[PDB]
């Protein structure tokens, strides 16, 4: 609410990311409307934990802050140290090699580590994108957003693939800071910045290698498009033509899609739920990596219709909701120079 990158819409993008993590977390790789529906009505303190992608999005924020700047070698080692003090939050199995090895202090090129994944051709995880949205709010331009979008995740994500999701995702909630869009409008900037990335031959080359369709993420925008036009669409549907899955492209487009679908009200959805509800509880309802598609959709949605839709009851029953929130004040402080 209010204006663009406003106070509130700094608080509401963290809280809403950290709704999220908090309440996906239940749901984690399993998932029906109607029992969705039915478990948020126990949220009506801190007793539902964050996962990795709320601690790392705590330490990419809190390098950004401790540096004023992105810092390489402090944000790797914030992540490793992360880890280090809580294994347990639900990291992947891969990216757990790249903070083992960023432990080393002999390690001194922190974007090695992540080059070395998956035989030297990198993680396309949604790890970088889970934790990202902190990059859209400590930078304005669209040009430094894609620049640490991409430098941020490249410390656990070295393919394209992986790092290309990030940037979506970072795109999303940098258009979402800037307020009233139309879906459509919001839809086509993400598309021709993505076009504009896929152009590059190392992203090509990276597609070609794993067998996927040309411009990987251009083309499930598209299908984006196509769902938001189309009559009664199903949660199978989307799920099969976007994904619910651990890789970026098979759940970065598929946060964006539940943002934009839901920026409308939804009949199967009870009205007394509002917009940043109702995103979250749809985000949930399709099933998969819920943790995570429910933490991007949740940070597009907070960071669009502020902190006035973050319901009390449910953001106090987050684990950490105060520090989220002194860290997004401090975002706007710090970066925003309010
Ligand atoms: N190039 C690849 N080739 C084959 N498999 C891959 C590749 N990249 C990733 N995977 C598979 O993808 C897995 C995760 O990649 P990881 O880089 O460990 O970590 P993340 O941070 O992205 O975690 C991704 C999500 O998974 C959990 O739910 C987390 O909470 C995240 O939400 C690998 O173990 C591989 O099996
Ligand atoms: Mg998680
Ligand atoms: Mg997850």
């Amino acid at each position: 609410a209010g204006a663009a990158r406003s106070l509130s819409r700094f608080r509401g993008c963290l809280a809403g990311a950290l709704l999220g993590d908090c309440v996906g977390s239940f749901y984690e790789a399993h998932v029906d409307l109607t029992s969705v529906l039915r478990h948020v009505q126990s949220l009506e303190t801190e007793a539902l934990y964050y996962t990795d992608d709320t601690a790392m999005a705590r330490a990419l924020v809190q390098s950004l802050l401790a540096k004023e700047a992105f810092d390489e070698v402090d944000m790797a080692h914030r992540f490793a140290q992360e880890y280090k003090k809580d294994p347990d939050r639900g990291y992947g199995a891969g990216v757990v090699t790249v903070f083992k090895k960023l432990l080393n202090p002999k390690c001194r090129d922190v974007f090695e580590p992540a080059r070395a994944q998956f035989n030297g051709k990198g993680s396309y995880g949604n790890g970088g994108a889970m934790r990202v949205a902190g990059i859209s709010l400590a930078y304005s331009s669209v040009q430094d957003v894609q620049k640490f979008a991409r430098l941020s995740a490249q410390l656990t994500h070295a393919s394209s693939l992986g790092y290309n999701g990030a940037i979506l995702q970072a795109l999303a909630v940098h258009l979402a800071l800037q307020g009233e869009s139309s879906s459509e409008h919001f839809l086509k900037q993400l598309l021709g910045h993505m076009e504009d990335l896929e152009g590059d031959a190392q992203s090509v080359l990276d597609a070609r290698e794993l067998g996927m369709e040309e411009r990987p993420y251009s083309s499930r925008l598209k299908k984006i498009g196509e769902l938001l036009d189309q009559a009664s669409v199903t949660r199978e549907e989307v799920v099969s033509e976007l994904g619910n899955g651990i890789a970026a492209f098979e759940s970065v487009p598929t946060a964006i899609y539940c943002f934009l679908r839901c920026m409308e009200p939804d009949p199967e959805i009870p009205s007394a739920f509002n917009s940043l509800q109702r995103t979250l509880i749809y985000s949930i309802s399709l099933g998969g990596d819920t943790d995570t598609i429910a933490t991007m959709a949740g940070a597009i949605a907070g960071a669009y219709y502020g902190m006035d839709q973050v319901p009390e009851s449910w953001q106090q029953s987050c684990e950490g909701y105060e520090e989220t929130d002194i860290l997004a004040q401090s975002l706007h402080r710090v970066f925003q120079k309010s």
